[PDB]
């Protein structure tokens, strides 16, 4: 008989379904953070990875293969075919358009639409029960469109959203007290990038209000201008960008939070994209980061932050503009 | 007085010496993979990055600062300047040069050389009892070179050599034998890549031999071809380069794997790349994948493997081969 | 409203997806969990005993450290509900030695215990796999099989991987190498009648036993009897140091569970119904290297051994059968 | 030559020692929370008991297959504990029937006229963390015999009590205590002090949301969280007979920041005289920050007129226990 059958006998035919799958549809450099950050936090008895692009998708599943002997996952598979993808707890979706020269914004957010329209419904035919992640920018629009086209409950629908704004905000203010990030408690919601609201009222250290011992945080009139922390916020995620071309790394750290407590059914609190209408006076179908528990079900339950008029009318905001971008739309 | 004076009571001025510092020169897709793979297996209380591209350099250390929330690495520093290198452990030399268009092989290594006579002497200046961990390829020569250079005793110099090789080779093994590839014993020696020599003798699922089962293991006549095992660990390698460009996360974790062992003296056996001169009939200055007993003093101890006269004869044909290069190099 | 209903708006009402019940909260049940929470295997860890305040007050002191775990729900109780959809299902429950007590009332009274625990197990998680620690081990492993009515992967005994761990501890202190890199096995019965095999003995796949040919012998000047006489020695002498032995087998269990949980297809050394192999022609579970994933054993590995090892087997199979033939139980 | 020599040819300080002192279930539930988190390269326990102290170092050895510390010693010779970065008192006396509580603790403060000179002998630069109780009364012990200055000496205070809280928050909202955040300060136990203005969910004030979170009228009663917290611990005692899992994982926590120089703010214990008007040497949980000096600052938490007067109350009753012990 071969090698195999002298040197093992075999007890079992059963092929038997994963128990822990994880996709990720986009195998671009954020794709791949989200993959590494996943397989080096044992998330997954199995990750798939799809992609359009075959030889980069065949030679990224084959480069994290090779590392196998180094990781605790067992089973790494590739295909343009979702039929890789059956039966995924989780599947996140890096997936987008290369910006092209000669091309208006809501183009570029058109195309990401038309891809979606393929993806999401091959996603749902094979895994009709997992959470959809989006990461794909822009992350709140093309998560409506992702529950629009899927026909999901709102709950198994979920954007990366404010989760990695809040992680430099964190990082940001840790660098001005000296002090972890961890041990740096502070909220930025709304929006994903350039309209996000850092909530002044919630940012502590050890539970103590850093507004309430100085009453100008997050005010023009500061003389500390702490409000320069929320602009880094912004202006830091473009800093990376126009110095290395893109950023990879703090949001697949970023998603791989947000999986952990999906696939572990953690019910942390994380500043997610969630349907948000019905709330801060918003009446439009829009998607807005607010803190979000997350667990085996995607969002159950998310916090209602206490904001002021002027926070409250940023999110107003936001809401009318998204829902006007939404509107000019084809589906 | 400031927020960070009403919240915070400082009790001592001067911050110290860091007591596990990691220095990665040169932050390519291996170095990030080797940065990230370290940062998430918690091996550094500092991290220090070095290149000489500075926005790509700042870029890389800003997108891991902003992942600082989901890491337990408290330091991350760049520059150009050796400074922020000084007083680490170990010091993971990624540095290359890209291949040019009709630049011969002798040339690349030759500009290779060039950048270790840069790198070398400044790790050297600020980390003087560093252990040097070499990637950059030509792996097995460049470790010769940083070893001359350095003038480090042969302990404290050490090659990623066939660690990489052979996390590939249990990979294979592991799919033919339906078997965890921790489970799956096998070890390549010698250079890394095209001349790696697979030792079959040593070849075992729990203790089983094998070659013992089955003879013709690692023949010509094997009507299983077991010989295509190490012809994929070779072309597995370069499908990976054709697919997407480069190999980066099986490396990064290869060389996360080594620095555990250098970081935590834990005394495990790595194929790693060391001065081999006195041993199998080598007469040269050369440095071969053997298996090393790896701890915090580098490599303290080799394995004296029981090569068949083939399996000698390659090895002493690779001393040879890499001598003749070795000669033909400037210092 | 309730603070709760002012500070989370709920979108939906609440299953265990990666759950593990400990039966039996002594020494080794509690070391296994804490071991199996520190590893991050569970999402929900179930506790049972008899012993209801030892129960409840074990459960509080696991969960009091939730804010340091990444397990979600700790639950206990004596009645078999708590149990209910467990992956996994680890048995260390056991009467206590009495002066003057017979051997065969001891095993009796071990019989018993599985005669209440295995039948409510199996109703509350029919598709669970079993693993037993409950000493005697061999003996208690075909009971439980018996009693289950479960197919023979999913019942599984520890057997000799807590006696390979001490082969490697010893082998590692002898040789100056981590344990991880000491390859050597022990087989057959758990303790004073288990079987090293010499011919497997191995760092970096070179056999020890061709390197010294008396390996295991008496006439060896180096006695490594004297290694496998301490894995049997080196038990009884903690068991008289402290009463008992506990974190050993806590770690050894909880990577028996790694391996079950995340579908690793390790290799280790379980006690598997062996009937059919080495002329063993009776119902007995001895420990040889099986391979572990989701389905329990799914593979054994085919082990080469000298007519004197085979001899070993068969006496330990003959022994135990005549102690099975003498219990008392429905199967 | 030897098999060794035949199969291994030479060519050629541990850097992250931790020490235990005192083997018994709490101190053993540091170590393998501790070896468990890979936060050392050597691990040395300590105890007076030879046979219990070789047997739990043995079963420890036995399991280093599956750990990344390549080496466990001990002995009741100090000279095990040699270069350690961080030394773990664990060690105490057992109550006696009719015993008085002063007597308990002079007992206590007689084992620590031992161990500390010792510790301090072998590891002149080592990170003090006192766990034995009463461990605020034990922490200024250790400080005052060994002549530490106070960044090096670090009581595990109200980690653990803030550890529980948050469990017990986390119960009541259906959120996990890693996003339930609330601070216990002060004394250990019973005199422990819940900032309720603190208690926050994504930086949301309950204490805002609900005027009475608190107070007696409270119709939702949260006060039996801080209540639950002292009486779960003797809840535990009365159904185990003591603790050991929750403090070992919350002394492991306080090792990572300390081990790893993380600057992460943890409630411990600390001389505390100059600030919230203490003017007595006493070392009381306030929020610290840790790392490879131990504590390098604190965090001055705005408190009530109320916590402040029970940290006051803690700081006479200390001051009061301290200047009767005889060294
Ligand atoms: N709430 S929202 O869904 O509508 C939304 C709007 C805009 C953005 C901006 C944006 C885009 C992004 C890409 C593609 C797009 F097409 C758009 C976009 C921009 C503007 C749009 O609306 C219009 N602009 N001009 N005309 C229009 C119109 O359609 O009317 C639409 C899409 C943004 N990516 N991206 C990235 N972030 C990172 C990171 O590391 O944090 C890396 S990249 C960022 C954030 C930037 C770093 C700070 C992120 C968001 F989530
Ligand atoms: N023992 S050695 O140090 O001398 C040595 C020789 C050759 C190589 C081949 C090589 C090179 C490599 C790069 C740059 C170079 F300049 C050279 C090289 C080739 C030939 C050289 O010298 C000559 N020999 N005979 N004539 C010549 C000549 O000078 O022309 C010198 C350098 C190789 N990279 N590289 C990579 N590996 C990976 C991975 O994931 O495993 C990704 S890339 C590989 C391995 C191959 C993919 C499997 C790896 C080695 F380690
Ligand atoms: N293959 S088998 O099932 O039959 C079997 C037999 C004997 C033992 C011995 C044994 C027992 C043990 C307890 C209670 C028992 F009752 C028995 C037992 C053994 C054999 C019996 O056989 C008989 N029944 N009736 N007559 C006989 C007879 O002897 O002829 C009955 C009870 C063992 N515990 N135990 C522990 N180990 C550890 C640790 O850390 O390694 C901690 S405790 C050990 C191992 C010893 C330290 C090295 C472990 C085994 F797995
Ligand atoms: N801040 S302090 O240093 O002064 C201090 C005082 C009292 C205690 C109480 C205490 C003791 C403890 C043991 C021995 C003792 F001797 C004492 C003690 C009590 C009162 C004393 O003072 C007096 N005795 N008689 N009169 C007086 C006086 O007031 O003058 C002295 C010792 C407590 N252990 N212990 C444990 N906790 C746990 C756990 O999991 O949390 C497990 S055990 C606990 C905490 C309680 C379970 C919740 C913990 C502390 F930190
Ligand atoms: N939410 C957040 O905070 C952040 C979001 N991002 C977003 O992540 C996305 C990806 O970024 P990168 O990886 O750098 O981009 P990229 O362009 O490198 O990769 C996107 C990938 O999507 C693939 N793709 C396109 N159409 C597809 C289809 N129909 N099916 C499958 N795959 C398809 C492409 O082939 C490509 O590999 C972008 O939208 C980016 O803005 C980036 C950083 C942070
Ligand atoms: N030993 C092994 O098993 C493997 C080794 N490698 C080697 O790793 C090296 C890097 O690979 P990639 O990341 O793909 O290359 P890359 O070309 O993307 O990056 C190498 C980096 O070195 C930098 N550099 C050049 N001169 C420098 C100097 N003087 N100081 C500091 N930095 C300097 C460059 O700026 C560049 O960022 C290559 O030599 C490659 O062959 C890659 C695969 C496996
Ligand atoms: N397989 C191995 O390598 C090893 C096995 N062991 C075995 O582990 C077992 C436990 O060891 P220790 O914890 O030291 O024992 P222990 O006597 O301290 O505790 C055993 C627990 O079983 C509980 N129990 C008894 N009847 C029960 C029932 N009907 N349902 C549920 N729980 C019940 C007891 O109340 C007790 O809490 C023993 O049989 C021992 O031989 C221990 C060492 C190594
Ligand atoms: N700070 C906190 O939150 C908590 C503190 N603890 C404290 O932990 C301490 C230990 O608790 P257990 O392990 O249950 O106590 P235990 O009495 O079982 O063990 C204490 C050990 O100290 C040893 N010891 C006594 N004198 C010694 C000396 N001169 N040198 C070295 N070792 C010596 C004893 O031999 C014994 O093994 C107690 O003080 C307990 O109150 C307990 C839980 C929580």
């Amino acid at each position: 008989a071969t090698l195999k059958d002298q040197l093992i006998y075999n007890l079992l035919k059963e092929e038997q379904t994963p128990q822990n799958k994880i996709t990720v549809v986009g195998v671009g450099a954020v794709g791949m953070a989200c993959a590494i950050s996943i397989l080096m936090k044992d998330l997954a008895d199995e990750l798939a990875l799809v992609d359009v692009i075959e030889d980069k998708l065949k030679g990224e599943m084959m480069d994290l293969q090779h590392g196998s002997l180094f990781l605790r996952t067992p089973k790494i598979v590739s295909g343009k075919d979702y039929n890789v993808t059956a039966n995924s707890k989780l599947v996140i979706i890096t997936a987008g358009a290369r910006q092209q020269e000669g091309e208006s914004r809501l183009n570029l957010v058109q195309r990401n639409v038309n891809i979606f329209k393929f993806i999401i419904p091959n996603v749902v035919k094979y895994s009709p029960n997992c959470k959809l992640l989006i990461v794909s920018n822009p992350v709140d629009i093309l998560t409506y469109v992702a529950w629009k086209i899927s026909g999901f409950p709102k709950n198994r629908v979920i954007g990366s959203g404010c989760n990695l704004d809040s992680a430099r905000f964190r990082y940001l203010m840790g660098e001005r007290l000296g002090v972890h990030p961890l041990s740096c408690h502070g909220w930025v919601l709304g929006e994903h990038g350039d309209s996000s609201v850092p909530v002044w009222s919630g940012m502590n250290v050890a539970g103590v209000s850093l507004k309430t011992l100085h009453p100008d945080l997050g005010t023009d009139k500061d003389k500390e201008q702490w409000k320069e922390v929320h602009k880094q916020v912004v202006e830091s995620a473009y800093e990376v960008i126009k110095l290395k071309g893109y950023t990879s790394w703090a949001i697949g750290l970023s998603v791989a939070d947000l999986a952990e407590s999906i696939m572990k059914n953690l019910r942390r609190v994380h500043p997610v994209s969630t349907m948000i209408k019905g709330l801060y006076g918003i009446k439009d179908d829009v998607f807005l980061s607010v803190p979000c528990i997350l667990g085996q079900n995607g969002i159950s339950d998310l916090v209602k932050v206490t904001l002021t008029s002027e926070e409250e009318a940023r999110l107003k905001k936001s809401a009318d503009t998204l829902w006007g971008i939404q509107k000019e739309l084809q589906f």
